[PDB]
């Protein structure tokens, strides 16, 4: 409980707070650069599937006419993709951390864009690839084989689910940078405070 006797001399408050500013800095800053860089990453190498999908939709369906879309190879990107990010994860940058740890993360960073994982004896908050998965299982529900051909009406409803789910991983990111933003702030403001002691 709160001891307004307690003393402490300005050189030992000095080092106190230089100790606090370093453990802010690795166990809350740190953390979320990290997190933001691992995310944008695999945004970034999502946006390059999107680059290519135009190499992979032409006419088709003898002129009338309608959608040759290759869902085969959009399939292998974005198995590639999830396959990329199984050992990159949000939190922690190396290694692993205890369960109690990891949820802490999730807490903090979102259940829609974390998902904890065992690696075996410890944890990590890995990116939930959730968008990547949907957008696999409604490819699979294209039917076909690795080329489909879309009408009007069956590419549209194809489409709009597609990009939603690119929308999704959009808004995750920019709600991740905002937080990043907001942590930045939040030290900026404990280093005034804390200055302000003394």
């Amino acid at each position: 409980e709160l001891d307004g006797d307690q003393m402490i001399s300005h050189r030992e408050l000095w080092a106190k707070i230089a100790n606090s500013i370093n453990d802010i800095n690795e166990q809350y800053l740190k953390v979320y650069e990290h997190a933001v860089s691992s995310y944008t990453q695999m945004y970034q190498d999502f946006s390059a599937v999107l680059s290519s999908l135009a190499g992979w939709i032409s006419p088709g369906g003898n002129d009338g006419n309608s959608v040759k879309l290759q869902v085969n190879s959009l399939k292998k990107a974005l198995e590639e993709l999830k396959e990329k990010y199984k050992d990159k994860p949000l939190y922690p940058a190396n290694n692993t951390v205890s369960q109690e740890q990891a949820n802490k993360w999730l807490t903090e960073l979102g259940g829609t864009i974390g998902k904890v994982s065992q690696k075996n004896g410890g944890y990590v908050v890995s990116i939930n690839m959730t968008p990547i998965d949907n957008m696999l299982k409604s490819l699979d529900n294209l039917g076909g084989n690795g080329e489909v051909v879309l009408d009007n009406a069956k590419y549209q409803a194809w489409n709009a689910g597609f990009s939603a789910e690119d929308e999704t991983m959009k808004n995750n990111l920019q709600t991740l940078v905002q937080k990043y933003s907001n942590a930045n702030s939040i030290f900026d403001n404990l280093v005034k405070v804390l200055s302000s002691t003394i």
